[PDB]
Order: structure tokens, then sequence, then C-alpha cells
């Protein structure tokens, strides 16, 4: 049920990609985001489609479960799912 997500590529220019846009998923599709949280300020490394095999700690909402990642991730189902993220790790 994912066809297409948030796109965001902080390593645009070197990669050749758009900074930002809506990624159409070919290629089960997911949405996925990465960033990094120092001290509550948020720095996106990357939003698109994740088209390995994958497990998701929610289906429809895009959520990080590991404690204290230093790289943070989600992945989620559903159109346009990754453009809201949240961090709720296993150890509340
Ligand atoms: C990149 O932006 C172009 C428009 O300039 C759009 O046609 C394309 O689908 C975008 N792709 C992603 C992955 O954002
Ligand atoms: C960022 O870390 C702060 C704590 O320093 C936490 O309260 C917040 O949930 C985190 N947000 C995201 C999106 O990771």
């Amino acid at each position: 049920e994912t066809q297409e997500c948030l796109f965001f590529n902080a390593n645009w220019e070197r990669d050749r990609t758009n900074q930002t846009g809506v990624e159409p998923c070919y290629g089960r599709r997911h949405c996925f985001a990465t960033w990094k949280n120092i001290s509550g300020s948020i720095e996106i490394v990357k939003q698109g489609c994740w088209l390995d095999d994958i497990n998701c700690y929610d289906r429809t909402d895009c959520i990080e479960k590991k404690d204290s990642p230093e790289v943070y991730f989600c992945c989620c189902e559903g159109n346009m799912c990754n453009e809201k993220f949240s961090y709720f790790p296993e150890m509340e």
C-alpha cells in the first residue's frame, strides 16, 4: 500500500539528486526517514522510499524505538507516511 514518499537528501549536490520532492516507489514497499538528534536539534539525513525487505516499529506511523542511537531511523507504510517521524525509545 505504498506508492510514493516524501524525498529529502542532505547530500544532494554530491549525489546528483533533488534536494527534496516526492519519490515514486517501484522495485512490499515502505517509506523511511533517517536523522540526527543532538540535544533536541533535528537534522534530516534522508527521506524516501525503502525497497529492501524490512520490518518497522509501527505500520502507519514512522517511529524509531532504539535507545539513544547515533543515526535515527524509521520506516512506515502508506503514501507520504514519512513526512512525520517520531522517537519513542523502547526504554520508556
Ligand atoms: C525530482 O524533481 C523533479 C522535478 O524537477 C521530479 O520530476 C522528480 O520526480 C523528483 N524526484 C524526487 C525523487 O524527488
Ligand atoms: C530528539 O531528542 C529529544 C531529547 O533530547 C527527544 O525529546 C525527542 O523525542 C527527539 N526527537 C526526535 C524526532 O528524535
